[PDB]
């Protein structure tokens, strides 16, 4: 009953593959719904065509800034920002999907997929989903990152939606 959404990833416009995610609507319904709706575009804006602007191998891929493409933008379906819903779920290993933020109660549209256990983020960032299929595609994306996070090719969400 939890929703599944997919991203089709491209690298300099060339298809790479599909990643799908389970969203934990049962535990973080408000946060899950924001990501789901941004992935379908049903509110008139969302992730389609946006890039992953920061990829640090052995740590995480970060995306979701569809307004400024660099980590300074984005917005939620509720407004510019929304509250930290709860911290029930933890950063337990690769594949975890969690919200980026700038301080308490500043969630927007930016998120990251962890490619390692990141336990120091527990209680600071809201975990709301997990990669279901295509972890190998995340691992492939990671190869286009660098220590400072700049990507060597443009990694975009070429299509997305709900499965």
């Amino acid at each position: 009953v939890n929703p599944t959404v997919f991203f089709d990833i491209a690298v300099d416009g060339e298809p790479l593959g599909r990643v799908s995610f389970e969203l934990f609507a049962d535990k973080v319904p408000k946060t899950a719904e924001n990501f789901r709706a941004l992935s379908t575009g049903e509110k008139g804006f969302g992730y389609k065509g946006s890039c992953f602007h920061r990829i640090i191998p052995g740590f995480m891929c970060q995306g979701g800034d569809f307004t400024r493409h660099n980590g300074t933008g984005g917005k939620s379906i509720y407004g510019e920002k929304f509250e930290d819903e709860n911290f029930i779920l933890k950063h337990t290993g690769p594949g975890i999907l969690s919200m980026a933020n700038a301080g308490p109660n500043t969630n927007g549209s930016q998120f990251f997929i962890c490619t390692a256990k990141t336990e120091w983020l527990d209680g600071k960032h809201v975990v709301f989903g997990k990669v279901k299929e295509g972890m190998n595609i995340v691992e492939a994306m990671e190869r286009f990152g660098s220590r400072n996070g700049k990507t060597s090719k443009k990694i975009t969400i070429a299509d997305c939606g709900q499965l």
